[PDB]
């Protein structure tokens, strides 16, 4: 029995959980000690779950408790053994578990249970450990800036006190003079300039009354520099002169010049241009049922950061960066829907354990903060975990290390990232009718959507957190309502960010021309201690304001019951421009400003500053040989092989997707940039690339930003866009400003950019951000030392596309071929800021620049023309590693050889090989390369344009010069060089048997890469005669808060013939739908309750423990020609259901990846034999399907029942191996399932569940890789027309 003690006014259960450490991380965990001389004998770790109840649970509801509380892989039990230690979030904190697991027990009818809580117990045998040594071995075994170690289980009912609310706090001015607001600058650390405190002196003094904390603090997040930009506001003065415009009066200039396109630009927290008309696919809000809408799905973009956080906690760094980009995109307009995701890093050297590199000096970092390594190993994983739970694809990013002593426009110093650059960016699409905000009549409703609040931002105030979830139910109220069109009830929506509700609130009214009056207390809050100062400024996440009118809020609050969405009416907007805030429970005001007093602010900057700028220095070549080189720079991060970075986010969701990272047969991760499909129902889509260069920025600023724009046009340049204007980027500035130099070089490369290459291109600008303090200083001896960023420019590029299916990728062919190199550095073959230089400890003396600016345009242009023409094979840009990396990624990606001659390139072969200059290589039929030679003339480039040699089948790969050889090795082993990097980081992140069997299986050259055989035609639409009839019979498209992926759910039973219906949970809850109604049935895929309690086990529970849904889906089951399909989260709810579905004894449980990490794989299966419905006619076919999922392994009780299941016959899919061969090696069996297995069905065959995704790989142009000769289908359309057929 559980634990039941008192806690304050409630009582406090102790539930012990399940074992909580695989045996790889125990073994980790020892090695550690060992490694620190802390001798430790036995470790073991158990999960501990705290329950603070409200009321008493009967008996029946504390077993429901104790089950819901039952989950996760099936690991060795230990009886407790050694000290305790209880690892817990740190008290005044709640977790994003907490709020989940808390979510589910209401959902399973247990009110009672006020909070709920996780820790993880350790049990430490080392008998001889000394006081010190013990808090040793507890510092080891928690974060923190996020957890605490108590010594009993008791210790957890600190993390439930409830604490009465804190009263406001008065500023005495009027008592004290002008020292009380110093005093209060210094105490809430508002970091006041003093003409900010002369302004809120005199205000405050002619109000005549003392400001309170809250106004003050409001004031002061509204006017710092991240939110009220105002370095790129500032004037300037350079080298004496004053200049004409603001950074941002330059950046605008782009728009000025080349307005086409644009429907959205500096007035909403993303732009946005113009789509493509096309079937836009969502269930009517009348009969629920899906359907296509034709109409424009215009584009909506974004890209931000969120460096200073990631610093400090990286995982909620990065994951709530592309939370709150996420809801810049959703508040777009009147509601938008975000569609894809990019994702960039910039940090220190890794210095890898074990795997240090001969560049690489340790020359030490800030306590306080993270290593780069850290960073590089949480931080993408929160990203991760926040794109994979509210379910967008991530497609495209960049990943940099940079650190080294350089002598640079400051003389000799340290540049690097010790505080990283973050990034996060996006596309969405959104109706025209919803681009502009609407007008906020006085009177409107002014509501909070999302997330009830806790004091969080405000070094504890760094660490942030993340609840995709939550915004995943908001992004449903969103989609509910631009879904409604003209009936939209949304007047003007806006992301909460920094500042909390003390920034977005004001901003919305003002945007409106209206004020507002607030109620401190209808706002939600999980912080009842919270003073009004916290409620109100606080950045707790996942929250977005909203207008609505009062005659909606009735359709509002349906729309949110319906998605279980928060919110609350916390105002309204008045005539009056006045903002004010009463508190009912204090009965007083802690806010009565003018909002001409509130968004007042102090003069205008103004910036004199002076020209700093290097001198190079050549490269000393002592110790550089090509072929070391070749070695050294395939080991430099930046260069190397990025899987780490890419199989852990989804890149599938949607089903959109038609170009993500990985490239070809052999899945290898070189794509230049991502493209997506408009709808369902297009070929119509959008791509995204990223052009960045911040090491060029140490010798030149203008050149780092002319090469970010130029890269970012080189990546995405073999997609078929046609005119250069549809081209829009973001741009994302990053620097250190106020150290010499620095700032006359923004300037210098923001008019490089929008004064200069970009109007002569006809590229906008339409949206961006700047972070100007990226730099770091610490005490390190006694001596002070400093780490200060290169000027980093980020360029993001997107645009519509008019074919996606005319993309080329690197994957070489080998039929009869040429490759050609346009070099756009016209033989100039610079080595400055490569890295070249950078892996031999040198920054060099000139960089690549854009040189000629019409060639850059001609070239973009010709490379137009050959994509619409067919005439090309293969492309890749040439970019950090020069052209030996761009022939060695393309060899890599086709998985062959080259034979290339240099000797037209110049007499330097280590320049011609490793310069960075803008180009790449185009491969084309060899019947052709004359006709392409005479087009790229044609547009002026005759003089770039050199044949170097061709692509050939085998493991050769040879450059030559005339009759030398200037390099040759195995295609092979530089392949498997190039992947040393990901292969080290895999082994210190995940399970390291799984890191090195993937790469292991790069060495084997006979692998074959995926590779198809069917059982049946691919195109023989056998619902075809069904369809025709014009019946068409309903599926319920099961969803439940969190799931993610229900509409390319429906698109693929609609295009089989069926009536999609949208069912949520709550619609069966509510009597909305009844189950009798359907013959069929599908449980879409995501993360349900964010797969707290084990992924699908909320869900499943919810439904088991309500007896009456229960019934009705015993009753659906057992029905004698009813059909299901679970698909991922589906598959993992079904199996937690066995009980109520006949034929399902046999069924295994679904549980954490061996990896111990999401994989999202492109992964090859065969169809078995099986009583399956639903794969009817497709047994012995093998191809390939989307997998995404982190707890798809199954796991069966004991090998009597794996053989039972088995022998019964209803396995349906494995996982095999590119030989064909069934397998349980990773990553070709990404999960570790026995026996491949990832598909199983019922006795009778009419349920089937399965991990992979079919529905968002049914349409061709969405497989990462296909035969050519497919047509509109895959082979995965069949499953969908079989179960149209069976109903009949
Ligand atoms: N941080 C990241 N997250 C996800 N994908 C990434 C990241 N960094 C790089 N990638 C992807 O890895 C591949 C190789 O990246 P990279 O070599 O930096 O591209 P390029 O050199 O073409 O600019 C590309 O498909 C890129 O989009
Ligand atoms: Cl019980
Ligand atoms: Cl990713
Ligand atoms: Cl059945
Ligand atoms: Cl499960
Ligand atoms: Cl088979
Ligand atoms: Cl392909
Ligand atoms: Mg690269
Ligand atoms: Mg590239
Ligand atoms: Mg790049
Ligand atoms: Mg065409
Ligand atoms: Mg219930
Ligand atoms: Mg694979
Ligand atoms: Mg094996």
């Amino acid at each position: 029995g559980d634990g039941l003690v008192p806690r304050g006014s409630h009582m406090m259960e102790i539930l012990r959980g399940s074992p909580a450490l695989s045996a790889f991380r125990i073994n980790k965990l020892l090695a550690r000690f060992q490694a620190a001389n802390l001798q430790v004998h036995n470790i073991y770790a158990e999960y501990v779950h705290f329950a603070d109840l409200n009321a008493p649970l009967n008996d029946s509801e504390q077993a429901q408790l104790t089950r819901l509380l039952q989950y996760g892989p099936a690991l060795s039990s230990h009886t407790p053994a050694g000290k305790l230690l209880l690892v817990t979030p740190r008290p005044g904190t709640i977790s994003p578990w907490s709020s989940k697991a808390t979510d589910i027990a209401h959902n399973c009818g247990l009110q009672q249970v006020d909070r709920l809580e996780r820790g993880v117990a350790y049990y430490i045998e080392a008998s001889t450990l000394t006081a010190e040594q013990w808090r040793q071995v507890a510092a080891e075994l928690h974060d923190r800036m996020m957890e605490t170690v108590f010594s009993s289980l008791t210790d957890a009912e600190k993390l439930f006190i409830h604490h009465q609310p804190a009263p406001v706090s008065s500023v005495d001015l009027l008592g004290e003079g002008r020292q009380a607001l110093i005093d209060a600058n210094l105490r809430l650390g508002l970091a006041l300039a003093e003409d900010e405190i002369d302004y809120l002196q005199e205000a405050f003094t002619k109000l005549g009354r003392n400001p309170n904390d809250i106004e003050l603090y409001m004031w002061a997040q509204a006017n710092s520099e991240h939110c009220r930009h105002k370095i790129f506001n500032a004037d300037w003065i350079i080298d004496g002169k004053p200049q004409p415009k603001s950074l941002f009066k330059m950046i605008k200039n782009t728009f000025e010049t080349t307005p086409d396109y644009v429907l959205s630009a500096y007035k909403d927290n993303a732009a946005v241009m113009e789509g493509s008309a096309v079937g836009r696919y969502f269930a009517d809000h009348n009969t629920g049922r899906y359907d296509f809408h034709q109409e424009p799905a215009h584009i909506l973009m974004k890209v931000e950061t969120h460096n200073h956080p990631t610093a400090i906690s990286p995982w909620p760094g990065a994951a709530t960066g592309s939370g709150g980009e996420i809801r810049d995109e959703g508040a777009t307009g009147r509601g938008a829907k975000p569609k894809a995701g990019l994702v960039g890093f910039s940090v220190s050297n890794l210095r890898i354990p074990g795997f240090e590199q001969p560049w690489e000096e340790d020359f030490g970092k800030p306590e306080r903060i993270v290593t780069a390594l850290d960073i590089m190993t949480e931080g993408p994983l929160g990203g991760a975990a926040f794109n994979n739970e509210f379910g967008r694809p991530a497609l495209t990013g960049y990943f940099r290390t940079y650190e080294e002593k350089v002598n640079s426009h400051n003389g000799e110093e340290l540049r690097g990232y010790h505080k990283p650059i973050m990034l996060a960016g996006g596309i969405g699409n959104i109706r025209a009718d919803h681009v502009q905000k609407g007008e906020i009549v006085v009177g409107a409703k002014l509501i909070v959507l999302g997330g009830p609040a806790m004091n969080i931002g405000l070094d504890f105030a760094s660490v942030q957190r993340d609840n995709p979830e939550m915004e995943r139910r908001c992004q449903e109220v969103i989609d509910r309502c631009w879904q409604l069109g003209d009936a939209n009830p949304i007047l003007f929506i806006h992301d909460v960010g920094a500042g909390g509700l003390s920034n977005a609130m004001p901003e919305l009214v003002s945007d409106g021309g209206r004020g507002g009056k607030f109620e401190l207390r209808d706002i939600l809050s999980d912080e009842p201690g919270m003073s009004p100062l916290e409620i109100w400024c606080n950045e707790s996440q996942e929250r977005y304001v909203l207008a609505v009118a009062a005659d909606q809020l009735p359709l509002f609050d349906e729309l949110c019951k319906r998605e279980r969405a928060p919110y609350a009416v916390i105002g309204d907007a008045t005539e009056e421009q006045h903002l004010s805030l009463h508190d009912n429970h204090f009965d007083n005001q802690p806010i009565d400003l003018p909002l001409d007093v509130l968004l007042g602010k102090t003069p205008k900057m103004t910036r004199d500053v002076q020209t700093l700028k290097a001198k190079g220095d050549a490269l000393n070549r002592a110790d550089i040989t090509i072929a070391d080189a070749v070695k050294r720079v395939l080991h430099l991060p930046t260069v190397a092989e990025k899987t780490f970075l890419v199989t852990i986010g989804d890149r599938t969701v949607t089903g959109m997707v038609a170009r993500d990272q990985m490239v070809g047969p052999w899945q290898v991760p070189v794509a230049d940039c991502a493209v997506t499909t408009a709808s369902l129902d297009s070929y119509y889509g959008e791509a995204m690339s990223i052009g960045e260069r911040a090491p060029v920025a140490l010798l030149d600023f203008a050149a780092s930003a002319r090469l970010a724009v130029g890269e970012a046009l080189t990546n995405i340049a073999a997609t078929q866009i046609g005119d250069i204007k549809r081209i829009k980027l973001s741009a994302n500035w990053m620097a250190a400003a106020g150290h010499p130099g620095e700032d006359a070089g923004l300037y210098d490369a923001v008019k490089a950019v929008g004064e200069e290459l970009c109007p002569q291109l006809g590229l906008t600008i339409p949206v961006g951000k700047d972070s100007m303090s990226m730099k770091t200083r610490w005490q390190e001896g006694n001596e002070q030392r400093e780490m200060t960023s290169p000027l980093s420019l980020v360029i993001s590029a997107f645009a519509r596309v008019e074919d996606v299916r005319h993309t080329l990728t690197p994957q070489l062919s080998t039929e009869d071929n040429a490759l050609l190199l346009i070099d756009l550095g016209k033989g100039h073959n610079a080595l400055g800021a490569t890295a070249l230089a950078q892996v031999y400890r040198q920054l060099g003396d000139k960089p690549a620049d854009v040189r000629d600016v019409a060639q850059l345009k001609g070239f973009y242009d010709a490379m137009q023309a050959l994509v619409a023409a067919r005439k090309l094979l293969a492309w890749h840009d040439r970019s950090d590693g020069g052209l030996l990396v761009t022939l060695a990624e393309m060899a890599f990606a086709g998985h062959c050889g080259v034979q290339v001659d240099i000797a037209a390139l110049g007499d330097d072969h280590l320049a011609a090989l490793f310069n960075e200059e803008l180009g790449g290589v185009i491969q084309v039929r060899a019947e052709d390369r004359d006709a392409v030679e005479a087009l790229l003339a044609q547009y002026g480039l005759a003089d770039c344009v050199h044949y170097l040699g061709q692509a050939l089948a085998g493991d050769r790969f040879v450059i030559t010069a005339n009759d030398q050889t200037v390099f040759s090795e195995s295609r092979t082993t530089l392949r498997v060089w190039w992947a040393e990097t990901t292969w080290q980081m895999q082994r210190l992140r995940d399970n390291p048997q799984c890191a090195d069997q993937e790469h292991e299986a790069k060495a084997n050259d006979t692998d074959p890469g995926l590779n198809v055989k069917l059982s049946f035609d691919i195109n023989e639409d056998i619902a075809a005669p069904y369809i025709a009839t014009g019946a068409r019979p309903k599926v319920a498209v099961l969803r439940e808060q969190g799931v993610n992926s229900h509409v390319e759910m429906a698109a693929a039973f609609h295009r089989a013939g069926f009536d999609a219906i949208d069912v949520h949970m709550s619609d069966l809850l509510g009597g909305r739908i009844g189950l009798g109604n359907f013959h069929a049935l599908v449980a879409c895929g995501g993360f349900s309750y964010g797969d707290v309690l084990g992924a699908g086990e909320g869900w499943a529970k919810s439904i088991l423990f309500n007896h009456r849904v229960r019934d009705e889906f015993e009753t659906f089951f057992h029905r004698p020609q009813t059909l299901a399909l679970g698909v991922c989260n589906g598959c993992q709810m079904m199996s937690n259901l066995r009980e109520l579905i006949p034929g399902s004894e046999l069924w295994p449980r679904f549980v954490r990846n061996h990896s111990d990490r999401f994989e999202a794989r492109f992964s090859l299966v065969e169809v078995t034999q099986s009583p399956s419905l639903l794969l009817q006619g497709m047994v012995g076919s093998q191809m390939p399907i989307a997998v995404s999922h982190g707890e798809g392994r199954v796991e069966v009780r004991d090998d009597a029942h794996l053989a039972a299941l088995e022998s019964k016959g209803l396995v349906a899919l494995r996982y095999v191996d590119n030989f064909g061969k069934v397998t349980e090696t990773y990553p070709a069996n990404p999960n570790g399932s026995p026996n491949g297995i990832t598909a199983v069905t019922t006795e009778n065959g009419r349920v089937t569940i399965m991990m992979p995704h079919p529905e968002r790989v049914f349409r061709t142009v969405a497989n990462s890789w296909h035969p050519e000769n497919w047509g509109e289908d895959s082979p995965w359309m069949r499953i969908f027309r079989n179960a149209r057929k069976q109903l009949g």
